[PDB]
């Protein structure tokens, strides 16, 4: 098969080629929320004649077309992923900026008591949590 | 006789100027986080001779200081509060960027929980639920 991003591309009809094939291979690969420089060393190294220009455009174009969601975990640094199929949150290493992620249903529910609480339904949310090993 | 941040000013030994004491005055009376422009037509209300400028400087002097905590709910728009006494979280209706403070000890523990399940411990976390009225 092709990637599940180069598939969901085909899905958009959206063209793909060659160097944005390689791009969606390398982000469907990915779990550790590279930067866009990340998956440029790793785009480039599949491909040399892809630039970090070619990088910035196509993952633009991810976000923009909703494939990919855009983290920053405080330090200002873009990080990205694909569109989770499931709903996660997000604890990270303050020292490695290593990113780990978690799921707690209890806690979705709470949140969503809190906002009809508070008169509101809540169609958003962050929860971040910051972290150094035990 | 003086506001909650002209008291911190005094605790630090830093001169409260005019311009500092007006902009302390709007900034401990305001509970509705606000951002900068705010800040400025709260405080050239009651003084026309202060600048943007002059707010932008305070309020970075303030948040340097840590009498002011700065918050960014997403869209990059900077809003502040005098630092917390007591933790809590926000709520922020998406339409018109009103802001709802809230605590949930629950949430607190099963955050704790969470850390400690994949090897740390937690120095910091950010929890934002974005709503829209029912
Ligand atoms: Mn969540
Ligand atoms: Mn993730
Ligand atoms: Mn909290
Ligand atoms: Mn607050």
């Amino acid at each position: 098969m092709v990637s599940r991003i180069e598939q969901r591309l085909i899905d958009k009809g959206l063209k793909v080629t060659d160097q944005r094939r390689v791009i969606a291979q390398v982000l469907s690969d990915s779990a550790d929320h590279p930067d866009v420089e990340e998956v440029y060393r790793r785009a480039t190294a599949k491909d040399p004649r892809i630039s970090i220009a070619t990088v910035y455009r196509t993952v633009r174009l991810f976000e923009e077309e909703s494939i990919l969601e855009r983290h920053d975990f405080g330090d200002g640094r873009a990080r990205y992923e694909e569109a989770p199929s499931e709903h996660h949150d997000h604890l990270i290493d303050v020292n490695s900026a290593r990113v780990i992620e978690f799921t707690s249903p209890e806690i979705e529910a709470l949140q969503r008591e809190i906002a009809r609480k508070h008169g509101f339904r809540l169609v958003g949310h962050r929860l971040e949590l910051y972290g150094v090993p035990l």
